[PDB]
This record gives C-alpha cells, structure tokens and sequence, in this order.
C-alpha cells in the first residue's frame, strides 16, 4: 500500500526453496542442467542471470513501478549501457551540468564511437526542442543536478521525448525511488547510481537500471550480457538490504534538511544557498509537481577557499569524503575535488565559486547537524 | 623462484597494516581524505580504486610478468575495456573460431559503434598479414581455441603486430599464466576470463587484464574509470583465493588430461579427438614451443546426437553445465549450447559434428575419470 | 551528543589506514609478525581477536557506555559466556519467564556442572533478596520479558547485586542500547541476541556483550577465547552495518507499536493486551523510569487457537516466522511454537492462552499495520 | 571412488533449486513458515539449522564415514561442545602434550563445572588402561601431536575404550580425512580445526565434528544449540571452497616434507628432527597401519634461541605467524610463542629446547622450500 511498507514488501527477497526471509547469496557461476536445455529455474551462467542479482533487479522494478530492472557494476556502467542503446552518427541530448563522470563518459568515450552528445540548459524545456537534430535519439537528464541542483520538468521531457521518437532517460539517483518515479511520468528508463542512497552506506558501488518497455528491456538485457558489467551476488544481496531502510533514512535525511536550511539562510556568513525547497529556486513548483520529498544535496556560498576549509575542519559531524548519500553527513568543496580542472573564470561563470560547499545530509541527529554547521561557520 | 611458489608469494595478497596473512576485503565505496586532495593510501572511491581489486590486479600482472593489471566484472567486460582502445573507423582482426561472447560481442555491440571486424585463420600467421589493412588497429588471438582447440603462434602474431604499429592482444584464458606468458613474447596486453581457471572453482564471474605498457595503461584505466565494468571487492578476494591453487589444480587437471586422452584415442566408439597435446594435431611443435603445459578443454566425436546424450547420461564424474575450469570436471555438446544458432551445414563445415563432445577436465582422480568416461562409452 | 548522532560517529567504524569509511572484513585467520611477539597492530590469532570483531565489539560498548565489548556467535553463545563465569556450587537468580533459551541452557546443561538456577518473579524486588543463597553469584535480568513483557527494576536489582556481591546481568536484547542502558543504572554486565534488533534485518545470528568492569572484561576474554563461541569477520561486519539505522528503526516501531496498541485496546474480538507502554501495566512507572522507549514485541489475547491461526492468515504485512526484531512485522502463538511442550494448564496459568499471539512490529508504514491488523481482526 | 573424486562428488554442495554447482551462502536467521509447524525444507532458525552450515556438515560427515557433521565457530567451540557431553564428577584421559588450548580449556575452565582431567602418555596404550578410574567418562586423543609429533595407537584406544565404556575422540587436525579416519577405526567421535588444513587459507576460524552415533549425535545437536557456538553461512561457505583442493594440498605438502626431512637429517646446523615418517620414531609402525600419508608439521632442534630466530630471518619462503595449514610455509619457536609459560627446565625436560623450530609446511615449490631453509639453516 503506501511506501515504507512497499520498501520492506515488494520484490521477491525471500527465498521460495527454503523459506529463508532474505535473499541467498548465490557465490557462484553456472548451474546444472537436468537436460541439454533444460533449466530448473531459468539459471544457466551467472553473467546471463544470477538469482541474486534476479532479486535486486525485481526491487529496484517494483520501486519505479516498472517492469524490468538490470543491475550493473557502477553507476557509470549503467550509463554506458544506455548510451549504447544508440548507433554511430546518433546524437543525444543531456542537461548541461550533468555529472561530471556522465560527461566524461559521453565526450571522452563515446564520441570516439560517432555518438554526438549536445548540453542543453533543460530548466527550460523548449530548449530541448529547439537542440532537437534529425539524428537526436536520446533525452538523458538529471533532476535535480549537482551541485547547484537544478531541477527539469520531467513530465514535459517525456512529452517531447515521445512526439520526437527519443528514448527518454532520467538519472533518478538524488531523489531515489522513494520520492520521485519518472517512469510514472512517461519516461521511458531510469537510472540510479546504487552506490548513493539505495545501498545507503558507502560499502557499494553499484547501478540500477528500470524500464516498462519489452524492447528496451530485451535490448538492455542484450548489452549487459555481451559487454558483462553485471552486479556480483554479495554487492546485489548488500543493496537489498540496505534499500530497506530507504524511507526511513530519506525521511531523517529531509528533516535535517529542512532544518539545516533555515539555519543557511539565516548565517551572516552564507551567501547563496542551492536546493529545491527555497521558494526562490528556479522551477520550485516543478520540482513539487513531481516529487514528494526533497534530495539530501545542499550547495551553499561561503565567502572564499580559506573560509570554506576553516568551515570543514571545524564541523564535528561533517565528513571530508567523495560521494553522498552515506549515513555519515558528507562536506565537499566541488571547485577543488570535482571542477579543478575547469579554468577559474568559467567556474565562476558557472556559479561554482571558491567558496561552494557541497553537503550530503546523512543520518544524524537533526539538532546536531544544524548546531555543529552553525558553530562551525561562526568561526568565519 | 619456481611457479608454484610465485603463485604463494608473488604480489601484494597481506595487509600491511594489521599484518593480516591474507587480503582484507574492503566492502567500501568511499575514502576519508585528511585534507582536500590528501588520500591516506591513494585511495578516493571505490570505482577508481578498492584495495581489494588492487590485490587481485597485481597478482595477475605479476602472474603475467606485466607492470599493470585490471579487474573487470567479467571477462567480456575485460574484452569490451580493451576493444574500447579503438575508434569508429578501426579495424580488428580475430581468429576465426573466436569465443561465441566476443564474436557476438564486436559483430553486433561494437560494429554500431564503427569498429570493423575480420575473422581469419591465424593458424597460418601470414593469414594476419593478408588481413591487414590501412584502418587495422587490433590484433586479438585466443590460443588455443574453442571447442576445436586451434594453436596460433604467439611470438610471430607480436612480430607482426609490432611491424605493421597493432595492439597485440591474447586471450589466455584456456592456457592459464601457469603454462603460456604471452607478454614474455611481445604481446601488448593479455586477459582472461578469471571465471574459468583462475577462480577455479566456479563461484566468480569476472575478467582480468595484464601489460607491461604504460600508455595503455593509462588508457585502459581511464577507460574502466569510465565505463565503469569493475569486479568488486568480495570477488576479488575470492579470485585472490582461487589462484592460490592454480598450479596444484592445473597440474592435475595436467594428468588426468593425458591419461584421458590415451583413453580416447584407443576407444572404438571415438573418432577424431582435437587437443594440441596430440602430435597430428595442427600446430602441436608451435605450442610446445610456447607453453609448457596444457588446457583442461578435449573434444572429440561420438557418432551423433543421441550418442552424445547418452554419454552424458552414463557418466558418473562428468556434470551437464556451463563454463570450464571448475574443479568438477564438466561435459557438453556445443552443437546444441553454442553453436546451435548456426544451421546445421554450417557446423558441419566448422567440424561442429552433432557428435562433438567437449570437456573440461577437473581435479578427480585420473583414474576415476578415465573410468568412468570409458565405462560410458563402452555402452554406445 | 545526540542518539542518533552516536549511532554513526561513535566507535571504530572506520579504516585507519586508507581511510575506508565502513570497517574492512579481516576475512583471516592468522597475522605476519616482524619479530617473534612484535605484533603490528595487536593481532595474532583471530580467535582471540579479529579487527572487524573488534569493531563490532568497540561499538556495542560505545552504545552501552561500557568499556569493553564481545561478540560471539549467537546470543546463546553470549549468554553461556556469562554464566561460566560461575563455578560449580554457585547458584543463579533469573527471572521467572526468562527466554526459553536461557532457561533451557541453565536447567538441562549447566546444572549438569553443578550451577545451580532458581526462577523468581523479579517483578517485586523483594522476592531476590528472599531467593538469595550464601552460594547466590549471579543475578540475570531480562526487562522486559517473552512473551508477556514483565518489567523489572533494573536500578534496584543492581542496588542488590551491589549488597549482596552479585555479579549482575541484563539481557537488554528487547529494549537495544538505544532506549535502555543497563550499565548506566549500575549492573555488571549487558547482554544482546543481536539476532534481533541490533543486526535488525534477519540475517546475522550473533550475540553481544558489554561491561565497564575490567577483571570481569578478562574473565570474560579468557572464556570467549577458551572456549570459542566467536562472531566471524563477516556477520561483524553486517552488525555494524545494521546497527547504523537502529534509531530510526526503533522510532518508526515505536509509532507503529502506539497506534497498534489504540487499536488492539478498541477491538472488540481482542481481550488483554500486554505491552510496558499501557498505564495500567504493571511496573509501568518502573519502565519509563529506566527507558526513554518501548520495544516493538506486543501480546494480545484473542479467542482460541483457531482465531490465532485465522488471524495469522488474514494479515498480508504480519509474516509467520521465528524471531523477533526484523524489518519485517512478525506474528507467532506462543502456545503452539514457543511453550508447545509445557502442558496446556500450566500454560493456561501462565497466561499463555491459545489465544495468546505475539507480534514483533517492524518498519513498514504505521497506517498499513493498523489497518491490515484490524480488518484481520474484524474477520473473527 | 578414489579420494580425489570423493572430495568433489561427496556431500551436498549443490543447490537443488537452482541447480547452482556451489552452495548458496544463507546469510539470513529465519525463515517462513507456511503454516504452524509446517517447514518448507526444515529449516526454521539459523541456529539451529542453517542450509550453509548444513552443506559443510554434510561434508565433513561424508569425508570422514560418519552420519552426522557439526560445525562449530572454532576448533575450541568444536572441543567444549564435545566436552560438554560430560558432567560434573565425571573424568577425561587426554594425551599428556594434547594442545595448549585444548589444556587450558579443561584445566581452568571444566575442571571449575567438576570435570577431573588426567593427562598421560598414550604412545603405550597400556598407559589409558592404568589411569581408567570407575569415573571415567571420555578419551580423547591427538595424534600425531603438537610440536613433537607423537603418535597414539587409534584403533587400541578404540578397543580399550569400547571395553570401558568411554566416549573415544580423536583431534583428527594434523593428518586430516585425507589420510585418516578416526571413525573406520572405532572411534566415537572424531574433531577437527577447519582453521588448519581443512580450510586451507588462513581466512576462516572454525571447528569440525563427525560421528556415526545417533545417540551422541543427538546430544551433540542438543548442546550446540543450546551453548551456541554455530559457524556461521559465510565462513562455512569458505570451509566447502577451501576443502575441495585438500587432496591436492595435502599432496603437494607430503611431497615437500619427504624432501625437507632428508635435508634437515643430513645437515650439520640440526640436530633432532621430529616427524612420524621417519622409521626411528616412535610408533612408526603404527601410523602407518593407520594412515596413508603424513602431517606437513615438521619439528626440529637447532643450536639454541638465536640460532632459530637467525633461521627465521634467513628464510625467504617460511613466514613467522601463528596457526599451521596454510598455503604458506609457517616457521615458529615454540618455546616463545606457545610454551613461553612453562618454566626453562620443565620445557628442557619436555624436549622443547630454545632451538626447537616447527614448520607447517605450505604448498611451494618442494625446491624452492627445501633450498631456502638450506641457505638458511647454511648462515649457522
Ligand atoms: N505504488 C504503491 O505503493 C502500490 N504498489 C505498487 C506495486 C506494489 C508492490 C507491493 C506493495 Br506493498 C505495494 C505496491
Ligand atoms: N617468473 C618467476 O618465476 C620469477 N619471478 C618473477 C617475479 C616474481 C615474483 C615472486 C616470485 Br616468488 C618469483 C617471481
Ligand atoms: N551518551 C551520549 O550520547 C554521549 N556520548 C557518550 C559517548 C559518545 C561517543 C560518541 C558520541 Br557522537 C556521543 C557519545
Ligand atoms: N570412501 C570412499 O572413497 C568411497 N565413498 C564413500 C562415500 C562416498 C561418497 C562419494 C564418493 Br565419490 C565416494 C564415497
Ligand atoms: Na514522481
Ligand atoms: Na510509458
Ligand atoms: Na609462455
Ligand atoms: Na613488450
Ligand atoms: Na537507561
Ligand atoms: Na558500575
Ligand atoms: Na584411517
Ligand atoms: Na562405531
């Protein structure tokens, strides 16, 4: 019914042989068959299907109300499986301050390959529209972006994605099935980088890939198993798990955030604050139309580089790690650890000045969360 | 010194920190940094490095007397990263009877994505050098192959491919780094399906790749940094594991090889077996000269279809499964579970007889399995 | 400072050496010294210490202001770790309805090495100081209890143990460090099937064991590393992982457990209700005098058997199985699965009537348990 | 059939439902019921059954000729369940050099629950008849033992414990299934360390029990569930992988000790060497009537303390650790790292000398491990 209960009930994590009331973990790589042909359950070469691997996709399906999930070695690697979805001499579309390994992935790899990939600022839609060549194949976009969290409107994405015959793809991972379902929405696939919020405690890297399309699915299916960047049996039985405590962590997760946030716009020494809840954010009723909750990404304006290391080190509770999404509450600085090798003056084109902090929100008291921040950043 | 040591010592498999006497298992995705840019020990995120897979990636370069290695969540990911070295307009030459997953692989992933693909007899080397056109970028050989077992000369195969400015590539899966160093005789980069031998005991799917080349390096990193097919840390201590016997398992997998084979050739009820060890076979002083032992993987015919079926229901000691190199000792037919795509004229041109058996040799006793797969031909 | 802000930052959860942010698992047995007795990092043998144990162990002391935690392998294993630090002739106090475990390990295999037991209703402090012997050593305390949730009073019985010099043990399993801490309220030792709550996703059997006494720490070192009930590297591992969402966990059980409550209270097919929450309980004061929650295991009375087991099948999110404490919500009749040995009277004397079901409420979402147990319910 | 074969084939190390060829790691603690008493494979808690530990059971009972197999946390769990078959009063024969912690354990732990412990020298087996008292309940006996290797008559214990109604146990560790089966001789029960061989790694701590008694079975069950020393799923996982190379191990082991003792025996730099293959040991005749190989435990005297700690520094291929079993070479000083509490003069009565060196021979190259300790033991 409603969704903490779908989190701990949906999918298939028990085992039926055994009664076993979590998922096996079947550490292994090929199976007897009874007859030349004939397999007892549908198993045959742990690349092609593993039951374990089996059980995480059947979550991360029931969880975007698809059909068919696919769970591979990375996030990245779900990309790629995506992007390959497409043929030399195709061209897609992606939101242009997309994750920085997504665009990597695209100009580095890909384009050595003949796809053409465009970044187009999709806050506004009918620049999609108006990017659309008659080689576009592709709609890939993230709600809401790092780190100055952008959000698109995905429900208008899907709209022109289908008028336009363009497969639509939305990177779901900030917002997690919990909060935000773009397949709901018309979207033809979406993608998650397990190794945040899904897993939930820094010990996966992992992807997961959902669709409602039979096509799509068996052209996935396809591609995972001729280039093999599947999930091994102890990561997909780790992600079940953890994405069980999905709603509770994201509900934590939004309380502090909401908290959090008043305590930024109200510090002297905070400029700009970046997230979707401020009423002043750019598509706020978008953001709302389509989600019910908020992601746990805050960016915010510190005064310079100096000021933004005073503040990390300060922090008790705010840990000095790539990636988000963990338990622990994570602080960043993207002009040094994500964007340092972009010139200076186009970081500061693009919002990401010296002093940007990146924090994921984790798990912690809320209380401890704002207080350790604010005495953290009155000290500057 | 010897082999068998260099498999116990060779490589990094003890934590330096604890002095734990095997590789910790790093279940981990991110990494505290000291400072902004200071990593305790290199580490940052788990897809760009986890100390796990580190210890499984020097092992198998030093297996290989390479400088780099890289662990793949399987061994077509591992051929996808390398293939991955090429652009749209490159050409590849394979061997003809190349691994089912890598034909299918470049003929119908990577061919969308402009790589353009020749199957010759690499059998004869200067099969190689009338392949060889302007565009050609890679030269990627198996030796030996499947299900047939055909020997390429490895030291010619780097001779050209240095001449002609090629990327020499080895599939050295069958042979093991136990008994065939590719690298040792100029190839540019050697890989494995560590699914098979190196794991050894059928519980691991996941693919390795050595060099002694810095520049590829570099780029076979950039590119698994990118596309994001990386093993994971509990499989990569399972392989750690798994090659610790490597030479034990090889070495009798070795006897067993030879006793069975005199079994074949003397039986009634046996037409043509295909194994280098054989004198006649094609190529045998080739692959005496470079290797010093043999695979685990005999074929041979039976008179047809339902011959071979029986076979398989006869024996006691030979299991109806996917894959090769378990420590069960595994039986197949691949005109009916590999090659049975092909129409049937076909096969029997390639010499895919309804009747072709293969197996792959485990570790029972020799004797068993010479008596007990005799035993079951006697009733055909 | 704040409880679930200890629950991720306090103990060793991390990797000093690269910094890993999730304790490695030290899947090892053995460790390399530099000189005879140099031991690096303090290990040796891991039965007498592993690091991922000793994470785990760092963390159930943290959580219970104790100094020095143990982690065996099972909450049996905890439980007759404790009781040998008893010797032949010395005799033990547990409460009445103690777990049918314990019960059964101290009357069917330690009176068989002369520890003598004697069952008192701990409810009334009174009746310890009756029930104590000259040989009296130990006093063990379950609050509250299986399956009727009788309180007792912790700070008391350890006032007792104090006079009388006992050694005094609570088995805090049913409350978890987050609601109830034993140490705190003067008791010797704290112990934890953290099979349940602590683990909290149904698969690690493990028990755990804190103390600030540093000579019964030794004795306790001296038995688990003598006699050898250890938790493996791995279901450490998962107990720390588990342990890090305890308190939203718990929180959500608890809303849960006082809206279920209301109904149960209203139902008209439902007669007593046991639960330390209802004001009408008995040592209902004592409780939240010593506890800031509730546990999530309730008791209620319907009809007779036949209810129970139409009840059972009724629900869709109550799951028939053993245990108590998973994510899951979970309903069983003690009368049938838990007490079916002891003859129907002296169950019926007991309290626990045919009727009598026991459910362990999970996490799923509060509204669904109300509403899929009372229209169950409504079906009698 | 043959040994090697029966180390594949025997037991049940496959998953019927899946037809996975490994078995599936349960890591889970309950299991649904599908109604009341009703278990869908007889599985209802892991403690008492769990499907992982139920496979390595299976094996050990089947490598051993007995009907029923236990698998414990540790060798010393596996040693206190058995012990425990005991009560108070009642009174156990152990070989007079029986492990360190096999002693400790009775001597300052059962001896405080009322079990008397006599220990003699059971290479005459006469010696068991004099010390029988009308109290005596159990025997139990190494052989060979540690570090001087003596060996016992097992199929005599057997007898003379039959006539007088004793329990007979052997330690089966140091020669393992492979060569000795304590249960085709007699005996009742029959232990091992899976720590050691039978693991094979250094990465699992666990115990081993295997008997044909249902009786004993029963109560064995009994006490494992009620005390709790349980192995868990991923470690016994790990025991079924490591076993399936014993015979290859233990193989390459023998054949390596065969050619160290004559190298030790005809150098100058040592004296004493201790191993049941040479024919002036005592009761040479007697382990081979009941073996058909040896230990790869090697000890032997050099000069005095700093002509051994000289040896171990010397070496390249004999590392300084803890345990024995590995696929390592081990060397240690006894007489520092496990006899270092006995006073000087009792461990010079005892025969171990300060020059008293051990090896656990690993599985290298038999050259290189005879040359290095040469070279070595050359520096004195
Ligand atoms: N969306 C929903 O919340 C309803 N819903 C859709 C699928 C599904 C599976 C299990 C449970 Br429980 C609820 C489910
Ligand atoms: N080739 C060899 O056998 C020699 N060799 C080369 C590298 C290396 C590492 C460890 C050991 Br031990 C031997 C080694
Ligand atoms: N009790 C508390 O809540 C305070 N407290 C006591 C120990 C300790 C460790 C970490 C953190 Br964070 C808080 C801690
Ligand atoms: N002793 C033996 O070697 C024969 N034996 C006894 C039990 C058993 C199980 C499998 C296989 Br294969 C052989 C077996
Ligand atoms: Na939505
Ligand atoms: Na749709
Ligand atoms: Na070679
Ligand atoms: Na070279
Ligand atoms: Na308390
Ligand atoms: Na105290
Ligand atoms: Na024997
Ligand atoms: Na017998």
């Amino acid at each position: 019914s409603n969704k903490k209960t779908k989190l701990i009930h949906g999918g298939h994590t028990t085992d039926d042989y055994t009664g076993a009331v979590t998922t096996p973990i079947y550490q292994t790589s090929t199976y007897l068959q009874d007859d030349i042909g004939d397999l007892r359950q549908g198993y045959e070469y742990s690349r092609t299907a593993n039951p374990t691997r089996s059980s995480v996709e059947s979550v991360i399906a029931t969880l975007e109300n698809g059909k068919h999930g696919f769970a591979f070695s990375s996030g990245v690697a779900a990309i790629s499986a995506v992007v390959m979805l497409l043929d030399k001499g195709d061209h897609i579309i992606l939101n242009s301050d997309v994750y920085g390994g997504t665009a990597r992935a695209l100009t580095k790899v890909f384009t050595r390959f003949g796809i053409e990939v465009d970044f187009v600022d999709t806050t506004h839609t009918d620049s999609i529209v108006q990017a659309i060549r008659p080689t576009t194949k592709m709609l890939f976009i993230e709600t809401p972006s790092n780190p100055l969290l952008r959000v698109t409107d995905i429900k208008k994405s899907a709209e022109i994605a289908k008028e336009h015959g363009l497969i639509s793809v939305v990177d779901n991972t900030f917002m997690t099935p919990y909060y935000q379902n773009p397949l709901d929405l018309g979207i033809d696939i979406v993608l998650h980088s397990a190794t945040k919020y899904l897993g939930g405690h820094s010990d996966v890297v992992a992807g997961l890939v959902a669709t409602s399309d039979d096509k799509l699915a068996e052209r996935l299916a396809f591609i995972s198993n001729s280039t093999g960047g599947i999930l091994g049996p102890q990561d997909s039985y780790l992600l079940v798990r953890g994405i069980k405590t999905l709603g509770l962590r994201m509900e934590q997760i939004n309380r502090s955030v909401i908290e959090i946030i008043k305590m930024l716009q109200a510090h002297p020494a905070v400029q700009q604050v970046f997230h979707p809840s401020i009423e002043s954010h750019l598509n706020h009723d978008v953001h709302m139309a389509q989600a019910d909750g908020h992601t746990g990404v805050i960016a915010f304006e510190v005064k310079n580089t100096e000021s933004a290391k005073q503040l990390i080190k300060a922090t008790s509770y705010y840990t000095l790690a790539e990636s988000l999404g963990a338990v622990e509450s994570l602080i960043s600085v993207p002009a040094l650890m994500t964007h340092a090798s972009i010139p200076a003056d186009i970081r500061a084109k693009e919002g990401i000045t010296d002093g940007l902090v990146r924090i994921s929100v984790g798990i912690e008291d809320t209380e401890d969360l704002v207080d350790d921040l604010k005495q953290a950043l009155d000290t500057l």
